[PDB]
């Protein structure tokens, strides 16, 4: 569960995930997943090949530029470091499509010059003090799962870029059973954090799809959201305290009290900072007893529209289960094609978790509400296989890439009264833009509602196309994604619910938060990091 | 429910509340409240006189300095304004003890020079533009309920001080029944907001003790907390959107989505700004159906310690009702003395509110948990009279002042494992400090736990003494309150849970949030308001 230093030894150098986990054609000509790692690993998927065919119409290094005096002082600290090509290349990207192409099919313009692996807070203080002295530039990395060009090195950056890798600064420091909090180093992965806490009968319940690699410090940096937010909260709810190293000095509140009125909350100044202000070294997170019991479920609806109305009503009654998600028809068919009126029909997956008794009180209320929108209980299996699926979806990018298929997921949050219109108009905008740019086959564009809130919902989109017969396929993707974002904003959706801005969405930020607001962010950046040491150039 | 312009016509010029509501000795020599306004209004309180005697051992204008050219432009806007003494004196204070003495028994050093009453957002833009041009200073006021010297005018402030009164900028702009949000002007009072919304079947549930006068813009400015937070949230939870006028310009997010990842959340840059960055003019707040049903309750415990352990356990199981509060023994006796082992015994009051059916499921779980800490159901009456009492407590300051008794309430939040020790040591610190400073009778110092959180609790303290026979009684109070704050911090409590900092707690802020953090606040202030127009000098 700890990420090793030489990452390529466990993980794919050119795509998502673990080296031992890849999609291949088995000795029956059926798609199957390698290894023994996930539930679907080593399980043949007879309909999955047919589905890809039917849906898409297919068959089936720069040198290191580092000062020798800085390197001399760095050796005195016994902070491990590397100037090796394959380590620096690994830490120069996340998992946006364009990055993955330049990885497979060429080279990046700029990559980090040196990688450092601090192991504690004081190490990070040393590195930042060194960067002041020798005029260095720092780009923190945890899991490297950014889908916002958050880790990309600016091409015109003349200074030595340090990739400050947090993966080895990863121990749970204390578990406070009295206050139900856990004080942890920022580099720890979700999976490792949940595994260690479970041994003591606890958990956080913070479960992003990237949890195998994404870190505590990452989550704080990007305002990450988790699958079971309904119970455990998002990251802004979960974080009681943090310790941050910046060029100006160390930020840290002097007390651990649950809720304060001591001016503007400086946690929110860091939470969402996307690596531009400093290094988040330590954080105190809320824990809960390991849930007594879990149960899955599903509900089918005549159409998407009625499903949304039901989710709305569940939100209105504040009786949403741990996870509730509504798939459109194309996604329902997708999930059916992965097992070992039926064209508009939509399905909601459910996950209830908690105390044995309360879980059932909940379950009833949800199904009764669903009844009144034409919702019919559609089985415990549908639910369960739906959630196990989520940690393998990311591997399908690489599969599609073999067979001339490209695509990416994208998201927004919007008010309840804009959901239905937004989903419909964004999908339409994708079809139109594709046709106009010369795509031969109708592009796949689907959506699901992944989170409910009082004031609205999170909407998660997939879009993909067969790019065979297109002059410049990356420009087509790039331009269509940007069109979808324009449509999202025009239909009252947000710039991002949880992926954040990074460098992918910088152009919209001033509109989103206003000019004065943008300037507030800049004023902070310029106090904390006047000479731009933390110069990934995300956000501003 | 709307605050009029000439406030003194409905409200007390020299103390808390409505003119028609005062404690007096009735024609039987019993204490009674005037008027018909509260549940206890016109109800005689036979034991209350005896209690005050037993507990305490007693028997029972500067000229307006304003530019004529600015005044000329102001007349062109038809924004109402006043230079009258009694209007300016009214808006020069909140309800800290020292302010109330200077009001009754003398004069303030500095007061506002002119009062303005804008009626909308554009009016506020005009005023702030005028303050840039003629070098004016602005101190926003809503209810004037600050207990942090938040409204006090700095004595050495040479510029013309505008009291920007929000009371007339108070209309509900829309009610969005689809998104369950209400878009409101910042000057509306809680009481008026709840009344208007109830006519459409809705509420916010945000219920501070100051709700009769405190405003939406106030609550955002001070990070206000409400009695029924457990259901409805505190202000940071309730606010979906806001519009803020600052010298640099207008801040406002371009979309109304429920949850975002677009960098640091600029709402939290304003929320807690205590009138130092700008004027909050409009805000979008979460609403809920008017709760179907309410029920009160109470539980008695052998001691305070066991009550705290029970509240902790309720928090751990996340089954706290709308309100749960634990009184120490002195406060239990107090409440008993106001009706028309018993020395350590403590009592918890309960308020359950919601859907008819779910309220009872809750009720059972609370009492069963309480059973295991020696908690015996202690009646529906105790509960009900406990909560009706909270809106009359504030009127007792003025009663005590007649009979040589002074005192103030103060608060903190602390982790669960520091609650019991903090309460005991803070009370002890108050007795010791009082004795050392020459107080005749040991003072009253009591506490109650008013809110529970995952990571800790809010603790609410009263302290008071008979000041007869003391040279300088305001210095004694001042110095003791500051000693209590020292003791709070030393026992792991926070600088404030909900009253905020203002100018009362400025000296501790840098410790509380760290020096870099303090600088982050200052960096924002300086960008947004470079010439200190918003110069109440709270916080920094
Ligand atoms: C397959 C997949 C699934 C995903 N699922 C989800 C999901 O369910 N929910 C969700 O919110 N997001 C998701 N994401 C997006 C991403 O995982 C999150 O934004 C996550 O918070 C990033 O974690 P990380 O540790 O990989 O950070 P990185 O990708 O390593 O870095 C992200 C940014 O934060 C900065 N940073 C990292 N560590 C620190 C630190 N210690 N101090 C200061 N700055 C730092 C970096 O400089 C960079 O700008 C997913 C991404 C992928 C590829
Ligand atoms: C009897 C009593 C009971 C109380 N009970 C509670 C309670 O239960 N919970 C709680 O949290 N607090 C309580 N308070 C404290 C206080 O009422 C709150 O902090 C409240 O939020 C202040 O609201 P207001 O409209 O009275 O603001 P004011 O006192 O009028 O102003 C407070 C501060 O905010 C600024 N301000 C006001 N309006 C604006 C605006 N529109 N834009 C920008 N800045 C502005 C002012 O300049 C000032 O610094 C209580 C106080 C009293 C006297
Ligand atoms: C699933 C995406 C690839 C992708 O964008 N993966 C990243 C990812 C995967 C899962 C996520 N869950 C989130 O909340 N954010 C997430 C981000 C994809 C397609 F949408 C279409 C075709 C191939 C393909 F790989
Ligand atoms: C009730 C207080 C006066 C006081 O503290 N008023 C302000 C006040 C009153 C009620 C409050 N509820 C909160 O949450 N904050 C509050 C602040 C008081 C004393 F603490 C002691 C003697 C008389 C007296 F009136």
């Amino acid at each position: 569960g700890i990420i090793p230093k030489k990452r390529q030894e466990l993980m794919k150098w050119n795509g998502w995930g673990y080296n031992d986990s890849k999609f291949f054609l088995n000795k029956k000509g059926q798609l199957e997943l390698t290894g023994k790692r996930y539930p679907l690993s080593g399980v043949a998927l007879p309909t999955f090949k047919d589905w890809i065919q039917n849906t898409f119409g297919i068959n089936l290094t720069p040198p290191s530029i580092v000062n020798e005096d800085f390197l001399h002082e760095l050796k005195k600290t016994n902070i491990s470091y590397s100037q090796e090509a394959d380590d620096r290349v690994f830490r120069a990207h996340g998992h946006c499509l364009h990055e993955i192409f330049l990885l497979r099919e060429g080279m990046f313009e700029r990559i980090p010059d040196i990688v450092l692996w601090p192991t504690c807070h004081d190490d990070v203080v040393k590195i930042v003090n060194l960067a002041c002295k020798y005029n260095l530039c720092i780009i923190p990395i945890g899991g490297g799962t950014s889908v916002s060009y958050g880790l990309m090195c600016p091409a015109d950056e003349t200074r030595t870029i340090i990739s400050l890798d947090t993966s080895q600064m990863n121990r749970i420091l204390w578990v406070d059973e009295n206050n139900l909090t856990a004080h942890v180093e920022a580099g720890i992965t979700g999976q490792e954090l949940e595994r260690q806490l479970k041994e003591s009968g606890y958990c956080t319940g913070h479960e992003p799809d990237s949890l195998e690699f994404s870190t505590v410090g990452g989550w704080i940096s990007t305002r990450a959201s988790g699958m079971k937010k309904n119970i455990y909260g998002n990251i802004e709810d979960l974080v009681v305290h943090m310790k941050v190293v910046t060029p100006r000095g160390v930020i840290e509140k002097s007390c651990q009290g649950p809720r304060m009125s001591t001016g503007p909350d400086i946690h929110h100044f860091i939470m969402g900072s996307e690596g531009t202000l400093g290094v988040i070294t330590e954080a105190t997170i809320k824990i809960r007893p390991t849930p007594e019991y879990q149960k899955y479920g599903s509900v089918a609806f005549p159409n998407f529209e009625q499903g949304v109305a039901c989710l709305r009503e569940i939100a209105k009654q504040r009786c949403a289960p741990a996870s509730i998600r509504l798939m459109d028809n194309q996604q329902f068919q997708f999930g059916h094609a992965l097992k070992p009126d039926p064209n508009q029909l939509s399905v909601a997956t459910l996950l209830f978790e908690g105390d044995r008794e309360k879980v059932l009180q909940h379950e009833k209320q949800v199904y009764d509400i669903a009844a009144k929108f034409g919702g019919l209980a559609a089985g415990e299996d549908n639910g369960q296989r739906g959630y196990l699926l989520t940690y393998v979806i990311a591997y399908m990018r690489d599969l599609g890439l073999e067979y001339y298929i490209i695509g990416e997921s994208f998201e927004t949050s919007a008010p309840w009264d804009r959901v239905v219109d937004l989903c419909r108009n964004v999908k339409e905008r994708i079809r139109r833009e594709c046709k106009e740019k010369g795509v031969q086959f109708p592009p796949l564009s689907t959506c699901r509602v992944t989170q409910t809130y009082d004031a609205g919902a999170c909407i998660y989109f997939y879009f993909a196309f067969n790019y065979r017969g297109i002059s410049d396929p990356l420009a087509v993707f790039e331009q269509t994604e940007a069109a979808a974002r324009e449509e999202i904003l025009a239909n009252g959706g947000s710039l991002s619910h949880h992926h954040g801005v990074g460098k992918l969405r910088k152009q919209w930020l001033k509109e989103s938060i206003s000019d004065v607001g943008f300037g507030m962010l800049k004023s902070v950046k310029d106090y904390v990091d006047p000479t731009n040491i933390f110069g990934n150039r995300n956000l501003l």
